[PDB]
């Protein structure tokens, strides 16, 4: 399908559509070519902001990232079969509100862990 | 068997405000000049399936889009023109006797005065008739125009076409137009049956004041939409499965001089009148227009009860532009009685000639503080539109009789463009988030 | 036996200019920075680092007057324009109800101005201040302008009241603050910290004597690019303020008059009552004290054995010679030679005369002429004194005695005071050091 | 945690573990205004990209800590290692050489090349 | 040697010089506008070339092999001929504008990797 | 058993449109100069591409088209600022100026009287001054306005700035590169082999004139002809010398300018007499070179139309002053020089410079549009300039009967024709970093 035409799709299906997504996300009178311009600045920051996180976490070379972070009760109590091919991904989004900060925060703290181990030992005398 | 998974390319979104642009593809039209994008819109859409999503036209963003940037843009035309400044003068005039049926008599004045030429120190003598509808008289008589005492006329640049075409607004990257496709939705229901495109469908920006003109038809019924049913002090946005067609004119034939002012800049005459003298008018058939009206009635006392009885009253009493139908015919601003459409209630072939007024004086989008003059139009006028929906108030004051009684609406134009863009929404595109997968990240 | 390796996010900076964004109801101020603060100052403190400041340098000086300028000039870009005015007036004295410390000051004016319609003119009285008419030759005068710049009605509607203003820097950048106690302005300081924005500061316009600004703290500060130069400016902060009850006493009426289509124009009208001229009140014994400490502290940086006389202002056009403020609106000069009279050899208030101008050069620029006008009732506000622009009078010859005169001078120097304090600085997250491994292959 | 350049007092070492903090602050979150505040974001980015594409050709990419396979020379610097990390800020560092950029970063980029060919003609062997 | 230097180099020579080229695509209210879309455009064309690589898993090298495999139908050319006597420029132009289908195909070997990884992992 | 091998870095380039953006050197008030802000790098580059080839067309070249839109953008922004001279245009009564001036010259102009507001909105002031005739139409008494009064505004430039052309040069923003044919003998619309990349294009000098391109690029080897097409009589013909002539043009009396104010710090500048020698302006080329340069043109025209021809010159096309006469700027002075004098012969299969007459106005409707309008202050003092013709403009009748006998005439048009002879030899291209190739390798899985 095209752009969105996952909308509908379980988080498992969904995983197919990540090209589709991601693709098009870049891109396609003096106050309006202004707007139009500041329009074009604020998509490349959004661009950038999304990639330095998944730089920070260390998943910035892949689409899907298994993270060095455990899954905590306080965020959600279900089981896997009921997340894959059981649950709607927009669902799941909606189910995961305010829990953005923490998980972030937990992201870049491990991985600031690992990349120190593999310093002090992989690079060791 | 408890971790973290993260992703890039999730189809979420969030509702979201941005700034959208114009498109549009098909002479000196500024419409055609603005929206300089093609579009040819092939590939625009997308079905999702099993998306149900929340929509509310009231508080539709793009429907303040529209309306700034319809003013600014048509602020922009005007600038490149020509200044009336030099016209405000003592005017002197007389009654225009001739060949005029008691409908018009009074209605136009014979004026003259003393007007600057390319020289400073040469003026002219100069002949035109007006409408006393942009006249003042000051207090063989003298006047001056109605604008001069609060601020400078510009006129508008005779080449430049501001008929309405077709408009379609392109989101930009990072978001999506989603439409709802709904044919009893009535513009806050939770639709579901949802599609996007990335740049929506042509919609005219028509402009007029009782009535609606040249929009989209509802594809079953008449639907009755209002912010708040309840409310009496809210304009209901009515739209009609069925247009009715409406024919109007400016009969008499107007000669049109001009002369020049300053180095380049000319000021058009109303010149004289070539036949009989005739005020504007408006036809609507009669059997057409009691059926459109029954059919709204059914829907509205749907709202308001079986058993009602409904009142259609004419309008409230203000300010022309408040109190008339006014719409663009041809380029000529007309100022229409409806009163002839609003005189029958509902209990339980001719055409209706509505008589026209004319006047040259615009203080479009009432704003006040600019005006706008429109130069005559040599000839005669004739234009067909459809009636494809209007604007009902509720009078309200009622003493529990459950007979309602709906005067014509009026107010700003935003309520034009929310009623074409009832279906419309917009998203953001937000790629990441996470799921509580079993996979840990695999490491040394 | 060592190694390069790199990092990227190490905690460095260079010395570097921008542009700072401003962050905080018809006021100029409050309409352009629309944006607020955020109510976290998110301040950090650092430990373990010195930091180089040279407030003659700081650039931040220079973006202030760059957008000052430009408020001013967008805010009257709207406005009514005065110069369908510039006709002759017949003028005579006003010499009723007049005290004689304004003999001749106010002159009673008549024209013939033109209407909304271009056919029809209007005869129009008004009372007009000197500074502001000149003779041409029941005789021929003009306005002062209307020979050399276009004369802009101020917007009734806009207030120019300052409010505190704050920068913010970009992405990529960061403020350093230095805050070290009794600073002189230039060098290494020790108090560093990191901030996002400034505080706020209020973008009071002044000469001679600086208002409603910050203070030294502790004790009176003074500094200067170059002590020895005679060519520079001493700016002083004071560790306490002095407060000024000024006033403009006359109870005025404001009327007006279309001079176009949506065109109107205000002026003086008449005056209800008596005649009294503009003044400023100072108490002497806080003033006599001020200088006391200002000189104990001026000592420290001439010697103190010398003898110190404190002298009246030079001589230069209104702007120059008298101090001048915005009070309600108003455009005040006052003469301050009252105040500097005194020498220092190792509730008794003074009233200083103040005038009235209603067609203001602004920033010491020529072509742009803005026209204040006229405020109705009877003017009064109290300011306070945080610092003196003074000059060394100059043409010693090692005589022992110095003399010490008020200063004044581009605008600059006001926000120099409360830009003290801060610097700029680009972030630069690259770095490369020695270690021990080498790269994986 | 201090927060950004809160560091700024740490050693060289100590530094190491705030990398992250600077990193997250590099990137944001009237006719003449409006441009003026275009400038700015663009010229935010234009310095975060130049940045990026250099850690790529360095072959450093994703990385806030690396070593690379180039040696250390003397020249440059020649100090007690220990003194270096230990005793000393990234920003005394910084002033401490002052120098040397271009050919350090010279022999990065040669040195990626060299590495990059290299795997090429070892991929297409096997 | 310099920036776009050995234009008429063979392919396989060329290597040599590709690095020059990546360092050098980075840096009156009319006049404004004009110079800041140039910059905005070269960043977006920046950006889409570093979007590709990222898609079909090319990001971390100058010089990347895939595991799409060459048809013949788009040039039968020898690699004797095409790394030893032909030049990028003249290449391009045989590459006959067949650039998009290699690029689907590019992104669906890497899609297939990467959902194979995490089904092992 | 081959794979795709991914590239980026790739040496490869596009044609494509672009803005390039304005440079200049480090030598006020002059405008180019003033906008061109950007200084250019005191190291210029240029790469010389080996086994290299490209092809030119400087008929389709928006190097040109961007030079044209811009320096008319430059133009009026300058004048933006300057004082407007809309109260000016006033009845004005005029006598001819006949006591003073000899046969020549006689007539040339008007001593006419106005009355102008001043300073003041209650007064006028009697002001009278010198006219070219040229900017004078009658109105019916003697009875005058200015020619331009009855279709635009008409703004004073500002005496203080100066329009002095300075070599412009254009530069490349990152992602693009300039392309340039150095062969020594080409025409710049098709292939070239010589090929190098610049990041800078040559200074090039915004010289405004018609029908004779001045202090240009001289052609190095020959006299070098070039047309988008030959055998098209409606083109026009760019002809490159490869020797320069130089002209001696002068506005030979001396002059008394005056000034008045007019408003609020608005100053009029006008001219107010003439002391000495009233004479008409002039320019001076040597004949025995020009007939020797203009043999060599014929040379090389007969390379394109056989060895039996004959060739014709003759005046240019009547019509209006400014696409008949050879116009350029002169010391500041608007200068509209005949053109007869240098094309008369016919050409078969001390030194006796040739002087022709040039007129002078005041009112200019700059860059061939209709409804603008600037005045040029009067320059005082006797004017000199000397400049080097470096190529010509011409066309040709056509209409042939194969008589063998064709006439060439003098002839103007846009004035882009002008920089497309100074950019003949450059091109824009966009770089593009990637590219696929056929492999040997496939990846480890
Ligand atoms: C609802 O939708 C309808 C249908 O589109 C609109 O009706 C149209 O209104 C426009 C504007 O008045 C009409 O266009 C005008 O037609 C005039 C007459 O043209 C005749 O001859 C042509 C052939 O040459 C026929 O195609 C045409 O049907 C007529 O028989 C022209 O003279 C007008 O020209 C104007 O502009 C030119 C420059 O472009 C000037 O030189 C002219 O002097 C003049 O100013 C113009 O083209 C159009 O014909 C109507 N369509 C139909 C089917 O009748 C309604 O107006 C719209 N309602 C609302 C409220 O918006
Ligand atoms: C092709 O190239 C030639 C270059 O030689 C051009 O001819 C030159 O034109 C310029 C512009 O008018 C001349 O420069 C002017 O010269 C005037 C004469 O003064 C002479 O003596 C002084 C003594 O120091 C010299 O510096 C000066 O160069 C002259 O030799 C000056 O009075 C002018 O200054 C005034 O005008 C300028 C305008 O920019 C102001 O900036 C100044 O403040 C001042 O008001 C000016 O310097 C130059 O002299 C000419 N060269 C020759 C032959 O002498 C041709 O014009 C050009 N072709 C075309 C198409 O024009
Ligand atoms: C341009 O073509 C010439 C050949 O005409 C190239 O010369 C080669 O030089 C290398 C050494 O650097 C030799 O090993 C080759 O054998 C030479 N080629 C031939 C056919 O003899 C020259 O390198 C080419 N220039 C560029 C930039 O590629
Ligand atoms: C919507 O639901 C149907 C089952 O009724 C399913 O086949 C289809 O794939 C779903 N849509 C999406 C986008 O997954
Ligand atoms: C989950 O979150 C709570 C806070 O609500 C915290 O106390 C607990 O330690 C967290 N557990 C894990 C496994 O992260
Ligand atoms: C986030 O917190 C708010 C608090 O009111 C709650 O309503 C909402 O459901 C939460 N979102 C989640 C847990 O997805
Ligand atoms: C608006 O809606 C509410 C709920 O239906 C109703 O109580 C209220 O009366 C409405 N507005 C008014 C002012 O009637
Ligand atoms: C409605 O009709 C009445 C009947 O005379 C009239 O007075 C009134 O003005 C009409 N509408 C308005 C504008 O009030
Ligand atoms: C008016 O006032 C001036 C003060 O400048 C004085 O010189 C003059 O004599 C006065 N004239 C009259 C009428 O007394
Ligand atoms: C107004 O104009 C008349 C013209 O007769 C003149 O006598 C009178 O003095 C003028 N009045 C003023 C105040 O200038
Ligand atoms: C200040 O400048 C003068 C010269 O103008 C010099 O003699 C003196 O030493 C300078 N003093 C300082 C504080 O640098
Ligand atoms: C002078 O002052 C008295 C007292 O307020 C007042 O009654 C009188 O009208 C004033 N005279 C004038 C000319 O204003
Ligand atoms: C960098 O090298 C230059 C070369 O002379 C030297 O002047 C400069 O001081 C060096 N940087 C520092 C501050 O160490
Ligand atoms: C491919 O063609 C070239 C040139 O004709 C030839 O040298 C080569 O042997 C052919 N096949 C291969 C790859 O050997
Ligand atoms: C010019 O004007 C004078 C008036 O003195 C007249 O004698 C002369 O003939 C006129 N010349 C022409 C050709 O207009
Ligand atoms: C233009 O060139 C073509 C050859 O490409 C030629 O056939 C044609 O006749 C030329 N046009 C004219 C008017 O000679
Ligand atoms: C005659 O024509 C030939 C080409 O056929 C040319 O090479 C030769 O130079 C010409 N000779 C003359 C005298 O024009």
């Amino acid at each position: 399908l095209g752009f969105l035409g996952a909308a509908g799709s379980t988080m498992g299906a969904a995983s197919m559509t990540l090209t589709v997504q991601a693709r098009n996300l870049l891109s396609g009178d003096t106050h309006w070519g202004i707007k139009q311009l500041q329009a074009r600045v604020l998509a490349v920051e959004h661009y950038l902001r999304d990639q330095q996180l998944l730089g920070i976490w260390g998943c910035s070379g892949k689409l899907i990232c298994c993270t060095n972070v455990p899954w905590n009760s306080s965020w959600s109590n279900r089981n896997l079969s009921e997340i894959w091919d059981n649950m709607t991904w927009l669902q799941w989004d909606k189910e995961i509100s305010n829990y953005t900060q923490i998980i972030y925060g937990l992201l870049e703290e491990s991985q600031n862990q690992q990349e120190k181990n593999e310093q002090d030992l992989l690079e060791l005398d």
